[PDB]
């Protein structure tokens, strides 16, 4: 299954942004680079997540880092999605156990190693734009 929508932050208070090899937590509702087509495997628990705008895909690479590729065939392009007590989504990368996507107050994103599934960094609510 195939879905259009954005990530809102819940520490940045922006939207995950797809603006090429960098990637930010900075978008207005309805920026471009904001819009982020989300494939979900028949499982349910892995996703793809691809900037509808510029075409890569979102992946953490070995050093932890956020970054765009326009190639997705990396499991490091994966991420598996859990749906927290609290209500927020989490995103973990598949191919490092207990590495998150996250950012910082100011949209700066983070070094996966050194996230964790409770910081608020790492919380997200989806939007339809």
């Amino acid at each position: 299954q195939l879905r259009l929508y954005q990530l809102y932050s819940r520490t940045s208070g922006k939207h995950i942004q797809v603006l090429g090899r960098r990637i930010s937590a900075r978008g207005e509702d309805g920026d471009k680079y904001a819009q982020l087509l989300v494939e979900t495997d028949t499982f349910g628990s892995q996703v793809r997540i691809k900037g509808k705008e510029t075409e890569f895909y979102l992946c953490m690479n070995r050093k932890g880092k956020l970054v765009g590729k326009p190639d997705g065939t990396s499991k490091e392009c994966v991420f598996i999605e859990k749906v927290l007590e609290n209500n927020y989504t989490a995103l973990m990368s598949a191919k490092y156990s207990g590495w998150y996507v996250g950012f910082t107050k100011k949209g700066r994103p983070r070094k996966g190693p050194k996230t964790r599934e409770n910081q608020q960094d790492v919380h997200f609510m989806k939007r339809y734009p």
